[PDB]
């Protein structure tokens, strides 16, 4: 029941700023959003804020920008005296509560959602005498600050000259209007969107700029109503009036309506028995996270999806990745399954189809970012829309355990024939030496290349900078050698495609490290990693690729065809499944055959040298730039030999390689590149790490997993506090880092509540 669970995140503040900050430029604060809907609040912190929820956050199609420190706060006076009351204030799974307690007068409020673009506010006025009300608000104006300290002396309207904020009253209440502004990476608002309060008793209203204050009459005890709506069209604010005045007209309902939804979410959600108190409130962290980051459909996106962190600084909106939505969708199948299947649904509204008029040759691509706003390329204003390459593809997996979950056939038909034109353009794009296990890259683009479809990079040293295109003058300047850096746009997007920024693996690392990697007799060569063109049989471009095979690629891949053998065989396919059972076959033999080294008792990436090996591999593995997280996705999706994986398990119990402080960080001690606050060449993932957990107990180590997952509970920082979920840890120390409210860090967290968690 939600009343266990108070305050499992901190949603208090007050914010002064549209972009109030915190040091990595995310809204330092964690407003409630629910329903999908497009705005969120705050719970208040003291005597300023008591009376409302403060922190009007708004989602303008792609960002979180705060509106209002204080609107719409209550204040009750009795004979021309203002009532002093003391304040309770908490969060609760799908719900904000206040309580105002004095001696002649007491009020109850409760704030749920109604509607994926109205929430609803419940005021409980209990008192013997009548009374005067006072609400009141005040929109922003200061611009921009981190942690709490201002960046500048900037004021939202002097930057935004035409948003031309006007605060305006209605029959029924007031109402917030917003000019046009198309600031592409900060603000973006239609010209028609609003924020509409509806109350359930005439009011009285005075404007006084960019402030206002409302009054009315009660007679005594009483239980009034209001509705906050953020519409971000004309379309939009039409189309709720007849949505608000059916809440007011039942508010009962749809307040039961989400009290319900939430309980179901709750008990649908907590399962593990064996869990303690402490680690099924991290869970219910988790989903409160989750379903907060659930946007309803919006602008481009028409279905449901979940972004990587509403308070993100470029994940909000509902700005939606195919890597992170597979990680999410296997989480919330376990509680939200209906928007587990829409956000699922969503990454693949976009995928290439036929006859596109951008890609025609990335037919079956999922585009790595859709938003509100498509890209100029597709008729929009957008600057996040992004098709320089997709995401590792764990889709068939993530698609698999809904079905598990659910048992729903008709889901399994209707996302099939998606999945296998994915899976087939990776083969077609992304395999370029037709070996049958892919690499990463990216596509056919604008910045990629010309138009002659002749590869763009830029060859810089000091203070000078060269851009030039093709593939012939590419491979010259690579071979003298003669630059500081090297720019190549596509090669910077298969990093993306990778899912990892700083790796290791595909040859990332700092002066220090490279030279202490030189005096311990490698060359620096060693990490740099080559860069080739897929073109078809026809010599149309068809995108590029890493010469270089990673083996956690593979092992989806390896996953992908056999999840894609098993939904076959759920549809009555039995020759397209043995198809897809024998890919799977391949894989294997060669993801054990070619990336494990029995040397060093691990997997790795393997180069396509320039010439393939006498067992058919591309090349040898690349040992010599460290162990990584990827050495166990054999062990994971099920690559890997009971044997290969009994070497992989020795690994990484081994305190000198991954067994640390906090374990299976993202790179190994050993590694040459290895740094404890690196993002991707040492700090532990959540994802990863519990990719680790599964791929042990897959081959027999489970009591081994449950050791670790109670290391990781004992260690890893502020699991047990209030704070907003984080992207990674140190391993070394446990420090959080990254974005507030991170998806797939509570998918994982919660996943840990359901496999490895237990009563120590
Ligand atoms: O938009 C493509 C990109 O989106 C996500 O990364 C957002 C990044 O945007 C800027 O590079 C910014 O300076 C970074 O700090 C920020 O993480 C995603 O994580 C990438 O994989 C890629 O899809
Ligand atoms: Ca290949």
């Amino acid at each position: 029941n939600a009343d266990n669970y108070k305050n499992v995140i901190n949603r208090t503040g007050a914010p002064q700023y549209m972009k109030d900050y915190d040091y990595d430029d995310h809204q330092r604060f964690n407003p409630f959003f629910d329903l999908g809907a497009w705005h969120g609040h705050l719970l208040p912190d003291g005597p300023n804020t008591m009376g409302g929820f403060p922190g009007v956050a708004l989602l303008t199609e792609e960002y979180i920008n705060f509106m209002a420190s204080n609107f719409d706060r209550l204040t009750v006076w009795q004979d021309g005296k203002k009532v002093d009351f003391t304040l309770e204030a908490y969060s609760i799974p799908g719900a904000l509560v206040q309580k105002l307690t004095a001696k002649d007068v007491q009020v109850e409020m409760t704030l749920r959602f109604a509607t994926p673009r109205t929430s609803l506010l419940e005021t409980k006025i209990t008192s013997n005498k009548p009374l005067d009300l006072v609400w009141d608000g005040e929109l922003l104006e200061k611009l921009e600050a981190k942690e709490g300290k201002p960046l500048s002396d900037k004021t939202i309207a002097g930057e935004y000259p035409d948003y031309q904020r006007k605060i305006s009253a209605t029959r029924d209440g007031l109402k917030v209007t917003f000019g046009k502004v198309r600031a592409t990476w900060d603000l973006l608002t239609s010209g028609e969107s609003e924020y509409q309060v509806h109350k359930s008793l005439p009011v009285q209203t005075e404007i006084n700029g960019n402030r206002f204050t409302s009054k009315a009459h009660i007679n005594g005890s009483t239980t009034l109503y209001t509705t906050y709506s953020h519409l971000l069209t004309a379309q939009e604010v039409s189309k709720e009036q007849m949505q608000i005045r059916d809440i007011l007209a039942r508010p009962a309902f749809y307040l039961t309506a989400s009290q319900q939804r939430w309980e179901e979410y709750l008990k649908k959600g907590l399962t593990n028995p064996d869990a303690t108190p402490e680690q099924t409130r991290v869970a219910v962290k988790a989903i409160e996270t989750l379903n907060g980051n659930w946007r309803s459909p919006g602008g481009a996106v028409k279905f449901n999806t979940v972004t990587p962190s509403v308070t993100g600084r470029w994940f909000s909106g509902n700005q939606t990745w195919p890597w992170n939505t597979w990680k999410q969708a296997f989480a919330m199948a376990h509680f939200n399954p209906d928007i587990a299947k829409e956000n699922i649904r969503a990454v693949f509204s976009w995928q290439i189809q036929p006859g596109d008029s951008v890609r025609p040759q990335d037919v079956g691509f999922v585009p790595d970012l859709i938003a509100w706003n498509l890209s100029p390329e597709r008729g929009g204003d957008g600057g996040n829309w992004n098709e320089r390459n997709t995401k590792p593809s764990l889709a068939a997996w993530s698609v698999m355990e809904v079905y598990n979950v659910t048992q729903d056939k008709t889901w399994v038909a209707e996302m099939y024939p998606k999945l296998v034109a994915y899976h087939d353009w990776w083969l077609r794009n992304r395999d370029h030496n037709g070996n049958g296990v892919p690499e990463y890259g990216a596509t056919r683009d604008k910045a990629h290349n010309t138009e002659s479809g002749e590869m763009l990079f830029t060859v810089k040293k000091g203070d000078k900078e060269e851009t030039q295109s093709g593939l012939n003058n590419y491979a010259r300047v690579v071979e003298k050698g003669q630059y500081d850096s090297l720019e190549i746009p596509a090669q910077v997007a298969a990093s993306w495609e990778s899912g990892r920024d700083d790796a290791a693996v595909f040859g990332f690392i700092d002066k220090e490290q490279l030279d202490k990697y030189v005096a311990n007799g490698g060359k620096r060569s060693d990490w740099t990693v080559k860069f080739a063109e897929n073109r078809s049989q026809d010599g149309t471009l068809l995108g590029y690729s890493l010469l270089q095979e990673s083996v956690d690629q593979a092992s989806y891949m390896y996953s992908d065809n056999h999840y894609l053998a098993e939904m076959a065989t759920i549809l009555g396919k039995p020759e397209e499944a043995k198809r897809y059972r024998q890919l799977a076959q391949q894989l294997a033999d060669y993801i054990n055959t070619c990336m494990f080294d029995p040397t060093t008792q691990f997997y790795y990436d393997v180069r396509i040298e320039d010439k393939p090996l006498a067992n058919g591999c591309a090349g040898k593995p690349i040992v010599e730039r460290g162990k990584g997280p990827e050495g166990w996705s054999p062990l994971f999706n099920g690559a890997a030999t009971q044997a290969n994986a009994d070497a992989v398990v020795k690994v990484m119990l081994d305190p000198k390689e991954f067994n640390t402080f906090v374990p299976l960080g993202t790179a190994a001690l050993t590694n040459p590149a290895f740094g404890a606050d690196i993002y991707w060449r040492g700090r532990v993932w959540v994802d990863q790490f519990w990719f680790g957990l599964k791929g042990m107990e897959r081959y027999g180590y489970r009591d081994d997993a449950l050791k670790l997952a109670d290391t990781f509970f004992r260690h890893a920082k502020g699991l047990t506090a209030d704070g907003p979920i984080q992207e990674n840890y140190n391993p070394l120390t446990g420090a959080q880092q990254g974005a507030p409210n991170f998806s797939w860090s509570a998918a994982h967290l919660y996943m840990l509540y359901n496999d490895f968690f237990r009563k120590q």
